[PDB]
């Protein structure tokens, strides 16, 4: 199942194999090098059907950290345009994922802190947010609430990004609506405490990602899959009624044009217990394509073949997305069809490899 | 043993994993592209310690195939620049194999029939050799004989890829007198039938290659590791007598101011019988090693991180050569570092991985 092809829309995937965002950190000012093009480019190589490109920030105030992705000018989509080409030639489907990173920006790289930078430190930036309350622990700078300003501009920026993103040739694209940043933060009690028309009822606080979808599928082509990325479960102690709320949002996004949802966890707050394990989100992601009737992926531990194969069979899943798996061996997916006794798995590869692996 | 550092001249490699040169077939008349460099340099961030660059034709008509790099104008050189830079910004030493087929050339990429090019095919030309005798068998084609014109003019032909390999900033050349193409021909009386001063004694069998090596030299900086790969024996039923000749001339490439041996099979002929396993190649390189007091690299079946291991433990070899790995895994030598029980394994990759594989 995991090898079998998967259209959407006009776009064929040559496989269930999806390459989720995964962050680099390793762009300057949002612009991407040459680290990005090798690594995306190996990573089509691998023979995965589908690469989606890491959170690439609508704005610069919507990056995590000073070495996060940008598309917020039309020279920062330019300099994509090589790298999708690559990733086509591959024969992989090139996609991305548009953020804004709200009160979980201003932060350090991973590697050098992963915490909110310093105040007096010439590389950090005022955050916003929803409402002016801190997200806690390693990130404990409080947000600049939103004026209703504010949201018409971010809002115009992920239209901004869409567009650029289509010009520069990404075939799929994926709102970042998960992980406690901007747009999980609008939709959560936990952060969203407005009194206006975004937050309150779960109208208003569904209102900024519902207008976002919106104003991005005005120019986003209605040829090519439009997805996003939603967390829809905190494990804060409230996951029935959360997710019933998110399930709910599913709903409105298919009305609204949505092909697929890639299903997630908040990470809201962080006084969380999160039941961390192979495959976990699998009868989460489940529920969700059931109920909502809308194709999902989701991550986390399948980079294991046979749970890759297993989650695909019982349909709890329309792609597998694997991450960490594929930083370790960009050629995971030729791993993964030897495993699963495919015919001819090293043609999962180009010519240049297969013919020696056979 | 492995992950040890090794210093040859004023290059220092970060351990003694080496990926040879491995012929990719993807160039367009001898220009490389963007498939060699994402292969390259994906291949250099992998974390092996010297990355060197297939066969490169010192002339048009020493390519393997039509797909074969070559490097026998300033333009084909240029076009190494980036590459080059690539991989150094990844940490590994660039290093490059240049090369001419002989009468091995005008052959089908190994997909494509993996044969001599039909006399008819515009894409074929003639062969040139030590003597108008044929391989046989997939390679009937007889080469033309070559003139002591031809022989200063495929010399040179050397002197100006070395020269133009340095100007492009590779740190570590490999000269190509191995599996039968013109310079393994030359040494061997299986297809060097000459009367005059380049065949018959060993003497004479020998001086193709000395002069080759002693007129790259001379532009190859004496500060930067000057090697070549040389088959040293056949197994055609003359091997003691093969390989004692084989280690008097690695005994010349020594004096001659060559640093390291790569030790191969020869590949002159077809009728042969090969003996076939992992690492075979260890008391071959052992004894090369040992009789010409010269390190030396080898190959075939180090794919396996304890056989990598035990080689150098044993000082049968200086540099372990592993490349079919290497096109299944490009990230192999974080592989042979978790096997081998390494500190910080994931660290043999770059931060944006390293960083999540802990
Ligand atoms: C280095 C790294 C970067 C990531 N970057 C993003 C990102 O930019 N956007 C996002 O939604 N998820 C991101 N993720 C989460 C992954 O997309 C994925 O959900 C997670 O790694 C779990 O899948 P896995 O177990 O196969 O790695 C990232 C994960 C890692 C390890
Ligand atoms: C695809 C491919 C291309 C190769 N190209 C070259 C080459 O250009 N020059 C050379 O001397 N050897 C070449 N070789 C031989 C390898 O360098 C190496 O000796 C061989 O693959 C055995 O090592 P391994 O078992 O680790 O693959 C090539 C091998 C392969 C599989
Ligand atoms: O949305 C994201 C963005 C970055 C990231 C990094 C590590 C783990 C998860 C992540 O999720
Ligand atoms: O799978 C492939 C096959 C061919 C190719 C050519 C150039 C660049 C990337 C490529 O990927
Ligand atoms: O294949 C792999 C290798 C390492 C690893 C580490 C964390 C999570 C997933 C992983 O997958
Ligand atoms: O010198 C070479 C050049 C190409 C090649 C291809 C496959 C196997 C061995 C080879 O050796
Ligand atoms: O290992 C590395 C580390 C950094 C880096 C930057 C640009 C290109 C390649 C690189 O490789
Ligand atoms: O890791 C690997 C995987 C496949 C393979 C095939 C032939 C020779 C060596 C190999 O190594």
């Amino acid at each position: 199942a995991l090898f079998e092809p998967y259209t959407l829309k006009d776009v064929t995937l040559r496989n269930r194999i999806a390459i989720p965002p995964m962050s680099q950190y390793m762009a300057e000012d949002g612009m991407i090098n040459d680290w990005h093009h090798v690594h995306l480019a190996g990573l089509a190589r691998g023979g995965a059907g589908l690469l989606v490109v890491e959170a690439t920030a609508v704005a610069p105030e919507g990056r995590i950290t000073p070495g996060c992705a940008g598309i917020w000018s039309d020279a920062h989509a330019q300099a994509f345009v090589p790298v999708v080409q690559a990733i086509k030639a591959a024969g992989s489907v090139p996609g991305i994922q548009i953020a804004h990173a709200g009160r979980k920006a201003s932060a350090n790289r991973p590697w050098e802190g992963d915490d909110h930078i310093a105040a007096d430190d010439t590389r950090g930036w005022e955050t916003i947010a929803p409402s002016a309350i801190a997200f806690g622990a390693h990130l404990p700078k409080v947000p600049r609430e939103m004026t209703l300003d504010d949201i018409a501009r971010v809002k115009q920026d992920f239209v901004d990004a869409a567009r650029r993103a289509r010009d520069a040739g990404f075939e799929w694209i994926e709102l970042h609506f998960a992980h406690g940043y901007l747009g999980q933060s609008f939709f959560s009690e936990h952060s969203n405490k407005r009194t206006d028309a975004y937050g309150g009822s779960f109208d208003n606080r569904s209102r900024f990602l519902l207008e976002t979808l919106a104003a991005v599928r005005e120019v986003w082509p209605e040829n090519l899959p439009l997805t996003a990325r939603f967390g829809v479960l905190e494990y804060d102690g409230r996951d029935e009624q959360t997710l019933e709320e998110s399930i709910e949002l599913a709903r409105r996004f298919k009305a609204g044009g949505l092909d697929l949802l890639s299903v997630s966890v908040g990470f809201t707050i962080p006084d969380t217990n999160i039941p961390w394990g192979p495959a976990f989100m699998g009868p989460i992601a489940e529920r969700v394509r059931r109920e909502a009737k809308l194709p999902v992926t989701s991550a986390w531990g399948f980079g294991t073949p046979q749970l890759a194969e297993a989650a695909l069979q019982a349909n709890q899943l329309d792609l597998v997305s694997v991450g960490r798996a594929h930083l370790a061996d960009p050629h995971w997916a030729y791993f993964a069809a030897k495993e699963l006794g495919v015919e001819k798995a090293s043609w999962t590869l180009p010519a240049p490899y297969a013919h020696w692996l056979e």
